[PDB]
């Protein structure tokens, strides 16, 4: 049974970049809905699993196939929002302060500067043509190299792709404050990105 | 724990339309690989389910998201092939004979002939731009109306769409015999399609 | 060069079901963005097509492939929003009024009633796990039968699937008013659905 | 108008790793079908582009949307197979020989050896659940780093992802010889992979 994570900060602590009103809806409604949905999907799985254990028919297997989609969507929503709240911080807690050490060295070697990496990430975020996410990741299969990937809907990065920074590009992440001006939101969010958490995930 | 279904015919019973060589590989290698993969994926999800119970973190949830792709692909392969073997028959068991009853009535009402429906399905099969399936389905949500749908890979039709005829368009279903001439296989398979089974599925709504 | 269509009503004409603030953004910002994007994508096709004619290399073919996504997305945005505005109307213009004729008869035959069809469509809209659309369509390949289909992003219905009603399930279509309660928006929109335009599409299809 | 490229080797030159029967069908039937399809899709799109120029309706835009799927699939099939033939060579033409220069340096930096890069690529290939490809790529957006990506069907790597080695995982690429034993084919193909072409692509930063 999963639960909404505690937040490290108050709803309004990321203003003016992300409003408190968005945070409260995003956290208490959207995220909570993925929590509930994920729990329901795993219960339904459990039941189907027992059922198939005693009656391993094609019909029952098809029934499981049906639930897989909800496990993926709600699991993805749950995990992605947990990641998101953890890589956000108010400036008083280090939000927007550039990373140090190994991550900073890697960013410098690959992208030239933090500014370049961020510019690339915002171009990726703008390029999500639908609902989705952008992730700065460490690829453990190619020598631990940084990349920026896009996912759609609540798809997430798994296995050898370690998420370092997750940025939400669903319209509900910004619409009440920015409406259609999503570029302004993509630009503004970096002032409250927690690069300390990014460095921790990198380690 | 699922297993390969019993076949209603021997591997060579669909000759010359589908070779015995193909049927033997298709059943004993491909379908068996789906059976194994589905069993493994389901077991792994049980394991991760307990792990998530003990420690309901985003990391463990992430792992479950990883396993669902395998449950979907292998589950889909298992179930789709089961449907497939059940809607094929040799001519001695009614393969290639036209459907009966309400299904035939539906086909006449919607397509005007069985030939129109088969032509539509073959066009759908040719249109699968990859590995996939075509299904003739009964749509339970729109008053039980017949339609033809494509899926890719091992995706299947679920919910309100009841598969009546599954046709496999993965290359392994025909390559040894027809090679690149997939149109010839799509054309030839209708001689061994079991419309008796299709009628049954139509009438049952499952 | 495609352009925004003229709306048959002012932005605030669908209240209280759809805010005028929403319609104004949805039309002037979002849809316009699809118009501009589609024009850009078609011109880029022209350019790459000449490029490919002069040098039909794998590299240039690879560029062609690259533009296809924008063609699909912006083309879809343009088309879908045109359909959308055309099947909405204020109640004063017959919004929410039930369909007549052949469409009405087919609906009764297939779904039992207009209410059952609307419920099915709302279930499909709720089922869009992401941004997307639902369409009520006439299927020309199976004898002209009605169906409800979902699409994601700006994917649309083509070929034998004639769109009769399109409903937008992207958050920008409802968020400023309904926020997370998308089900309330899905339920409310039918009060301004133009079923006469649906009937005309059905007969012409 | 695209055309079937010239091969740099005879159909039976990659035996016993890939049969002559396979290469002949793969080239003269499958790839040719992509050539024909891509030319036809491009023609049809030009036609609809003209019609749209005179009649900019949502209906015509819907027809355009329908065509672009064919442009994607056939364009992909065409490009992916051109890549494929160019990164294959018989052993006497240097197939199976390790890459040199900048590519070799990058490979040893990120993977330690060609060994592990090939192992990674084989796991990716086995992981294609349907028809598709694996590509060893140079990512131009992250400082030029190597990676291995999967695509399904005739999807291809575009933009910052530059294909260095393309391996075909469609069943027609191996079934006549290996049937269901796809891992045997993925293992065997490396004996006739042309790393000199891969190095040329890495150095050039494009195909
Ligand atoms: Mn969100
Ligand atoms: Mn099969
Ligand atoms: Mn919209
Ligand atoms: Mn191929």
């Amino acid at each position: 049974k999963v639960t909404l994570p505690d937040l490290k900060w108050d709803f309004g602590a990321l203003e003016p970049y992300i409003s408190g009103q968005i945070n409260e809806l995003h956290y208490t409604k959207h995220h909570q809905t993925f929590v509930n949905g994920f729990n329901t999907a795993v219960d339904q799985f459990q039941e189907l699993s027992d059922l198939l254990a005693k009656e391993p028919s094609p019909a029952n297997a098809r029934k499981m196939i049906a639930i897989q989609q909800n496990i993926k969507f709600h699991g993805g929503g749950f995990t992605n929002h947990c990641l998101f709240w953890e890589n956000l911080a108010p400036e008083s807690q280090g939000g927007g302060e550039p990373p140090t050490g190994a991550l900073a060295k890697a960013i410098d070697e690959q992208f030239g500067s933090l500014d370049e990496l961020i510019k690339l990430t915002n171009t990726k975020l703008a390029g999500v043509q639908g609902s989705g996410w952008a992730f700065i990741v460490k690829n453990l299969s190619n020598g631990g190299k940084l990349d920026v990937v896009q996912t759609y809907n609540q798809d997430t990065v798994t296995g050898p792709l370690v998420p370092l920074v997750a940025i939400d590009a669903w319209e509900h992440a910004y619409y009440l404050q920015y409406q259609n001006k999503k570029a302004d939101y993509f630009k503004a969010i970096w002032n409250v990105v927690n690069w300390k958490e990014a460095s921790r995930r990198f380690d």
